[PDB]
Protein backbone atom coordinates (compact mmCIF):
# COMPACT_ATOMS: atom_id res chain seq x y z
CA UNK A 1 0.00 0.00 0.00
CA UNK A 2 0.93 3.71 0.32
CA UNK A 3 4.46 5.08 1.12
CA UNK A 4 5.67 8.32 2.85
CA UNK A 5 6.54 11.33 0.64
CA UNK A 6 10.22 10.44 1.39
CA UNK A 7 10.02 7.20 -0.77
CA UNK A 8 9.34 9.45 -3.86
CA UNK A 9 11.14 12.53 -2.66
CA UNK A 10 14.23 11.67 -0.59
CA UNK A 11 15.68 14.78 1.09
CA UNK A 12 18.03 15.79 -1.79
CA UNK A 13 15.18 15.52 -4.35
CA UNK A 14 12.81 17.54 -1.98
CA UNK A 15 15.54 20.22 -1.53
CA UNK A 16 15.92 20.88 -5.30
CA UNK A 17 12.13 21.00 -5.87
CA UNK A 18 10.90 24.19 -7.50
CA UNK A 19 7.20 24.80 -8.37
CA UNK A 20 6.55 25.21 -12.19
CA UNK A 21 2.75 24.78 -12.49
CA UNK A 22 -0.61 24.31 -10.79
CA UNK A 23 -4.32 23.75 -11.39
CA UNK A 24 -7.42 22.86 -9.44
CA UNK A 25 -5.89 19.34 -9.53
CA UNK A 26 -2.90 20.35 -7.32
CA UNK A 27 0.78 21.21 -7.86
CA UNK A 28 3.68 20.48 -10.26
CA UNK A 29 7.31 20.77 -9.04
CA UNK A 30 10.54 20.43 -11.06
CA UNK A 31 13.40 18.58 -9.37
CA UNK A 32 16.62 16.73 -10.24
CA UNK A 33 17.33 12.97 -9.93
CA UNK A 34 20.63 11.57 -11.36
CA UNK A 35 21.50 14.97 -12.94
CA UNK A 36 18.16 14.85 -14.83
CA UNK A 37 15.22 17.22 -14.41
CA UNK A 38 11.79 15.61 -13.76
CA UNK A 39 8.30 17.07 -13.16
CA UNK A 40 6.38 15.92 -10.06
CA UNK A 41 2.59 16.21 -10.28
CA UNK A 42 0.98 15.89 -6.82
CA UNK A 43 -2.79 15.28 -6.50
CA UNK A 44 -4.63 14.88 -3.16
CA UNK A 45 -7.16 11.99 -3.33
CA UNK A 46 -9.85 10.31 -1.18
CA UNK A 47 -10.19 13.20 1.38
CA UNK A 48 -13.38 15.09 2.25
CA UNK A 49 -11.71 18.59 2.27
CA UNK A 50 -12.07 20.95 -0.67
CA UNK A 51 -8.78 21.67 -2.41
CA UNK A 52 -8.50 24.80 -4.59
CA UNK A 53 -12.33 24.99 -4.25
CA UNK A 54 -13.10 21.40 -5.50
CA UNK A 55 -13.70 17.93 -4.00
CA UNK A 56 -10.68 15.57 -4.13
CA UNK A 57 -10.84 12.71 -6.70
CA UNK A 58 -11.13 9.13 -5.42
CA UNK A 59 -8.49 6.60 -6.53
CA UNK A 60 -11.05 5.37 -9.11
CA UNK A 61 -11.54 8.91 -10.50
CA UNK A 62 -7.73 9.46 -10.84
CA UNK A 63 -7.05 6.02 -12.45
CA UNK A 64 -8.01 7.30 -15.94
CA UNK A 65 -5.27 9.97 -15.88
CA UNK A 66 -2.69 7.36 -14.76
CA UNK A 67 -3.86 4.86 -17.42
CA UNK A 68 -3.80 7.42 -20.25
CA UNK A 69 -0.42 8.86 -19.09
CA UNK A 70 1.03 5.30 -19.20
CA UNK A 71 -0.46 4.33 -22.58
CA UNK A 72 0.82 7.50 -24.28
CA UNK A 73 4.28 7.26 -22.63
CA UNK A 74 4.60 3.61 -23.86
CA UNK A 75 4.23 4.82 -27.49
CA UNK A 76 7.90 5.88 -27.28
CA UNK A 77 8.75 2.16 -27.06
CA UNK A 78 6.24 0.75 -29.62
CA UNK A 79 7.05 -0.43 -33.20
CA UNK A 80 4.02 0.04 -35.58
CA UNK A 81 2.76 3.17 -33.77
CA UNK A 82 5.71 4.95 -32.16
CA UNK A 83 6.02 8.61 -30.99
CA UNK A 84 7.98 10.40 -28.23
CA UNK A 85 5.58 13.37 -28.60
CA UNK A 86 3.68 12.65 -25.30
CA UNK A 87 5.28 13.36 -21.93
CA UNK A 88 7.25 10.33 -20.63
CA UNK A 89 5.88 8.91 -17.37
CA UNK A 90 8.70 7.66 -15.05
CA UNK A 91 6.70 6.51 -11.98
CA UNK A 92 3.39 6.68 -10.08
CA UNK A 93 3.19 6.43 -6.26
CA UNK A 94 0.40 6.55 -3.75
CA UNK A 95 1.78 8.67 -0.86
CA UNK A 96 0.39 9.33 2.68
CA UNK A 97 1.28 12.23 4.98
CA UNK A 98 1.07 15.99 5.52
CA UNK A 99 2.58 18.13 2.74
CA UNK A 100 6.37 18.30 3.06
CA UNK A 101 7.49 21.67 4.49
CA UNK A 102 10.19 21.83 1.74
CA UNK A 103 7.40 21.66 -0.90
CA UNK A 104 5.54 24.47 1.04
CA UNK A 105 8.79 26.50 0.75
CA UNK A 106 8.81 26.06 -3.07
CA UNK A 107 5.01 26.73 -3.15
CA UNK A 108 5.53 30.03 -1.26
CA UNK A 109 8.44 31.13 -3.50
CA UNK A 110 6.16 30.57 -6.51
CA UNK A 111 3.24 32.40 -4.86
CA UNK A 112 5.33 35.55 -4.10
CA UNK A 113 7.17 35.48 -7.55
CA UNK A 114 4.22 34.60 -9.87
CA UNK A 115 1.16 34.32 -7.52
CA UNK A 116 -1.02 31.18 -7.05
CA UNK A 117 -4.76 30.62 -7.63
CA UNK A 118 -4.42 27.58 -5.28
CA UNK A 119 -4.82 27.15 -1.52
CA UNK A 120 -1.48 26.92 0.27
CA UNK A 121 -1.36 23.12 0.67
CA UNK A 122 -0.49 23.22 4.41
CA UNK A 123 -3.86 21.97 5.82
CA UNK A 124 -3.34 18.25 4.97
CA UNK A 125 -3.20 15.73 7.91
CA UNK A 126 -0.72 12.78 8.28
CA UNK A 127 -3.49 10.41 6.84
CA UNK A 128 -3.93 12.41 3.57
CA UNK A 129 -3.45 10.32 0.40
CA UNK A 130 -1.84 11.76 -2.74
CA UNK A 131 -0.94 10.40 -6.16
CA UNK A 132 2.57 11.52 -7.16
CA UNK A 133 3.20 11.21 -10.90
CA UNK A 134 6.77 11.64 -11.98
CA UNK A 135 7.07 12.81 -15.62
CA UNK A 136 10.08 13.58 -17.79
CA UNK A 137 10.62 17.34 -17.77
CA UNK A 138 8.95 18.48 -21.06
CA UNK A 139 10.05 22.17 -20.86
CA UNK A 140 7.85 25.28 -21.04
CA UNK A 141 4.34 25.60 -22.51
CA UNK A 142 3.66 27.32 -25.83
CA UNK A 143 1.56 30.05 -24.05
CA UNK A 144 4.64 31.13 -21.93
CA UNK A 145 6.75 30.91 -25.18
CA UNK A 146 4.33 33.35 -27.00
CA UNK A 147 7.22 35.85 -27.62
CA UNK A 148 10.12 33.36 -27.48
CA UNK A 149 10.16 31.32 -30.72
CA UNK A 150 12.65 31.98 -33.56
CA UNK A 151 10.28 32.09 -36.60
CA UNK A 152 7.22 30.51 -38.30
CA UNK A 153 9.53 27.60 -39.33
CA UNK A 154 9.54 26.70 -35.59
CA UNK A 155 5.70 27.01 -35.65
CA UNK A 156 5.53 24.51 -38.53
CA UNK A 157 7.82 21.98 -36.69
CA UNK A 158 5.53 22.25 -33.66
CA UNK A 159 2.32 21.70 -35.71
CA UNK A 160 4.05 18.79 -37.50
CA UNK A 161 5.20 17.17 -34.21
CA UNK A 162 1.73 17.60 -32.65
CA UNK A 163 -0.08 16.26 -35.75
CA UNK A 164 2.20 13.15 -35.96
CA UNK A 165 1.92 12.47 -32.16
CA UNK A 166 -1.89 12.65 -32.27
CA UNK A 167 -2.00 10.54 -35.50
CA UNK A 168 0.15 7.79 -33.85
CA UNK A 169 -2.13 7.82 -30.77
CA UNK A 170 -5.24 7.80 -33.03
CA UNK A 171 -3.79 4.74 -34.88
CA UNK A 172 -2.72 2.91 -31.64
CA UNK A 173 -5.30 3.91 -29.01
CA UNK A 174 -8.20 5.75 -30.78
CA UNK A 175 -6.98 8.71 -28.75
CA UNK A 176 -8.48 12.18 -28.50
CA UNK A 177 -6.69 14.73 -26.25
CA UNK A 178 -9.91 16.91 -26.04
CA UNK A 179 -8.12 19.83 -24.24
CA UNK A 180 -4.95 20.64 -26.22
CA UNK A 181 -4.89 24.41 -25.45
CA UNK A 182 -1.46 26.11 -25.73
CA UNK A 183 -0.89 25.55 -21.96
CA UNK A 184 -0.76 21.75 -22.77
CA UNK A 185 2.03 21.86 -25.42
CA UNK A 186 5.54 21.86 -23.88
CA UNK A 187 8.75 22.85 -25.69
CA UNK A 188 12.30 21.70 -24.85
CA UNK A 189 15.66 22.26 -26.65
CA UNK A 190 16.90 19.15 -28.57
CA UNK A 191 20.24 18.86 -30.44
CA UNK A 192 18.55 16.30 -32.76
CA UNK A 193 17.95 17.85 -36.21
CA UNK A 194 15.29 15.21 -37.08
CA UNK A 195 12.60 13.66 -34.88
CA UNK A 196 11.31 10.12 -35.70
CA UNK A 197 7.80 8.66 -35.60
CA UNK A 198 6.19 5.48 -36.96
CA UNK A 199 2.58 5.41 -38.10
CA UNK A 200 1.06 1.96 -38.96
CA UNK A 201 4.54 0.62 -39.70
CA UNK A 202 5.68 3.61 -41.83
CA UNK A 203 8.58 5.62 -40.26
CA UNK A 204 9.20 9.27 -41.10
CA UNK A 205 11.10 12.24 -39.67
CA UNK A 206 10.24 15.86 -38.81
CA UNK A 207 12.75 18.74 -38.76
CA UNK A 208 12.98 19.73 -35.04
CA UNK A 209 14.08 23.41 -35.57
CA UNK A 210 15.81 22.66 -32.23
CA UNK A 211 12.55 21.91 -30.32
CA UNK A 212 11.05 18.70 -28.97
CA UNK A 213 7.28 19.04 -28.34
CA UNK A 214 5.65 17.12 -25.43
CA UNK A 215 1.85 16.93 -25.04
CA UNK A 216 0.54 17.00 -21.43
CA UNK A 217 -2.66 16.98 -19.32
CA UNK A 218 -5.19 14.16 -20.04
CA UNK A 219 -8.04 15.65 -17.93
CA UNK A 220 -10.54 15.40 -20.79
CA UNK A 221 -8.68 12.75 -22.87
CA UNK A 222 -10.21 9.52 -24.32
CA UNK A 223 -8.67 6.30 -25.64
CA UNK A 224 -9.37 2.57 -25.74
CA UNK A 225 -7.80 -0.94 -25.88
CA UNK A 226 -9.74 -4.10 -26.83
CA UNK A 227 -12.90 -1.96 -26.68
CA UNK A 228 -12.48 -0.76 -23.09
CA UNK A 229 -12.91 3.06 -23.39
CA UNK A 230 -11.25 5.41 -20.87
CA UNK A 231 -12.73 8.92 -21.14
CA UNK A 232 -14.00 11.84 -19.08
CA UNK A 233 -17.82 12.04 -19.35
CA UNK A 234 -18.59 15.78 -19.57
CA UNK A 235 -22.10 15.20 -21.13
CA UNK A 236 -23.61 16.86 -17.97
CA UNK A 237 -20.89 19.50 -17.26
CA UNK A 238 -22.32 23.00 -18.07
CA UNK A 239 -19.39 25.40 -17.32
CA UNK A 240 -17.07 23.76 -19.94
CA UNK A 241 -19.40 24.74 -22.88
CA UNK A 242 -20.09 28.41 -21.85
CA UNK A 243 -16.58 30.02 -21.98
CA UNK A 244 -15.73 32.94 -24.30
CA UNK A 245 -12.89 35.44 -25.03
CA UNK A 246 -10.75 32.77 -26.82
CA UNK A 247 -11.22 30.25 -29.69
CA UNK A 248 -10.33 27.68 -27.00
CA UNK A 249 -13.87 27.84 -25.55
CA UNK A 250 -15.42 27.38 -29.07
CA UNK A 251 -13.53 24.07 -29.40
CA UNK A 252 -15.44 22.67 -26.36
CA UNK A 253 -18.71 23.53 -28.13
CA UNK A 254 -17.47 22.28 -31.56
CA UNK A 255 -16.44 18.96 -29.92
CA UNK A 256 -19.94 18.51 -28.33
CA UNK A 257 -21.51 19.43 -31.68
CA UNK A 258 -19.24 16.84 -33.42
CA UNK A 259 -19.91 13.95 -30.88
CA UNK A 260 -23.62 14.75 -30.16
CA UNK A 261 -22.63 15.03 -26.47
CA UNK A 262 -21.52 11.32 -26.49
CA UNK A 263 -17.97 11.48 -25.00
CA UNK A 264 -17.55 7.63 -24.98
CA UNK A 265 -17.46 7.53 -28.83
CA UNK A 266 -14.34 8.02 -31.03
CA UNK A 267 -14.45 11.40 -32.88
CA UNK A 268 -10.81 12.01 -33.96
CA UNK A 269 -12.10 15.23 -35.61
CA UNK A 270 -11.62 16.68 -32.03
CA UNK A 271 -7.83 16.40 -32.62
CA UNK A 272 -8.26 18.37 -35.89
CA UNK A 273 -10.22 21.04 -33.96
CA UNK A 274 -7.41 21.39 -31.35
CA UNK A 275 -4.76 21.49 -34.14
CA UNK A 276 -6.86 24.21 -35.80
CA UNK A 277 -6.96 26.17 -32.49
CA UNK A 278 -3.14 25.78 -32.23
CA UNK A 279 -2.56 26.85 -35.86
CA UNK A 280 -4.82 29.84 -35.05
CA UNK A 281 -2.62 30.74 -31.99
CA UNK A 282 0.56 30.39 -34.20
CA UNK A 283 -0.81 32.92 -36.77
CA UNK A 284 -2.65 35.33 -34.44
CA UNK A 285 -1.17 35.39 -30.88
CA UNK A 286 2.45 34.08 -31.25
CA UNK A 287 5.07 36.75 -32.09
CA UNK A 288 8.38 35.50 -33.55
CA UNK A 289 11.89 36.94 -32.93
CA UNK A 290 12.34 36.86 -36.76
CA UNK A 291 9.42 37.62 -39.11
CA UNK A 292 9.11 36.13 -42.64
CA UNK A 293 11.49 38.60 -44.40
CA UNK A 294 13.12 36.31 -47.10
CA UNK A 295 11.21 34.46 -49.89
CA UNK A 296 11.42 30.86 -48.45
CA UNK A 297 10.05 32.23 -45.11
CA UNK A 298 6.89 33.87 -46.61
CA UNK A 299 6.41 30.48 -48.40
CA UNK A 300 6.20 28.68 -44.97
CA UNK A 301 3.85 31.48 -43.70
CA UNK A 302 1.45 30.98 -46.69
CA UNK A 303 1.55 27.14 -46.15
CA UNK A 304 0.51 27.61 -42.45
CA UNK A 305 -2.21 30.08 -43.53
CA UNK A 306 -3.29 27.55 -46.20
CA UNK A 307 -3.23 24.87 -43.40
CA UNK A 308 -5.43 27.15 -41.20
CA UNK A 309 -7.93 27.57 -44.11
CA UNK A 310 -8.06 23.86 -45.15
CA UNK A 311 -7.36 21.61 -42.11
CA UNK A 312 -11.01 21.60 -40.77
CA UNK A 313 -11.95 19.58 -43.95
CA UNK A 314 -9.87 16.65 -42.63
CA UNK A 315 -11.37 13.91 -40.47
CA UNK A 316 -8.43 13.14 -38.12
CA UNK A 317 -4.80 14.02 -37.22
CA UNK A 318 -4.05 10.82 -39.21
CA UNK A 319 -5.85 12.22 -42.32
CA UNK A 320 -3.97 15.56 -41.92
CA UNK A 321 -0.58 13.96 -41.44
CA UNK A 322 -1.00 11.62 -44.46
CA UNK A 323 -2.94 13.89 -46.94
CA UNK A 324 -2.14 17.57 -46.06
CA UNK A 325 0.27 19.45 -48.35
CA UNK A 326 1.85 21.18 -45.29
CA UNK A 327 3.65 17.89 -44.46
CA UNK A 328 4.81 16.88 -47.97
C1 LIG B 1 -1.34 13.69 -16.85
N1 LIG B 1 -0.37 14.75 -17.07
C2 LIG B 1 0.81 14.63 -17.70
C3 LIG B 1 1.45 15.82 -17.54
C4 LIG B 1 0.53 16.65 -16.86
C5 LIG B 1 0.71 18.05 -16.46
C6 LIG B 1 -0.36 18.82 -15.99
C7 LIG B 1 -0.13 20.14 -15.63
C8 LIG B 1 1.17 20.63 -15.73
S1 LIG B 1 1.75 22.22 -15.38
C9 LIG B 1 3.35 21.80 -15.89
C10 LIG B 1 3.48 20.50 -16.29
C11 LIG B 1 4.78 19.90 -16.69
C12 LIG B 1 5.88 20.71 -16.99
C13 LIG B 1 7.03 20.12 -17.49
N2 LIG B 1 7.16 18.80 -17.70
C14 LIG B 1 6.11 18.03 -17.39
C15 LIG B 1 4.91 18.53 -16.89
C16 LIG B 1 2.19 19.78 -16.19
N3 LIG B 1 1.97 18.51 -16.53
N4 LIG B 1 -0.58 15.98 -16.55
Amino acid sequence: GPVPFSHCLPTEKLQRCEKIGEGVFGEVFQTIADHTPVAIKIIAIEGPDLVNGSHQKTFEEILPEIIISKELSLLSGEVCNRTEGFIGLNSVHCVQGSYPPLLLKAWDHYNSTKGSANDRPDFFKDDQLFIVLEFEFGGIDLEQMRTKLSSLATAKSILHQLTASLAVAEASLRFEHRDLHWGNVLLKKTSLKKLHYTLNGKSSTIPSCGLQVSIIDYTLSRLERDGIVVFCDVSMDEDLFTGDGDYQFDIYRLMKKENNNRWGEYHPYSNVLWLHYLTDKMLKQMTFKTKCNTPAMKQIKRKIQEFHRTMLNFSSATDLLCQHSLFK
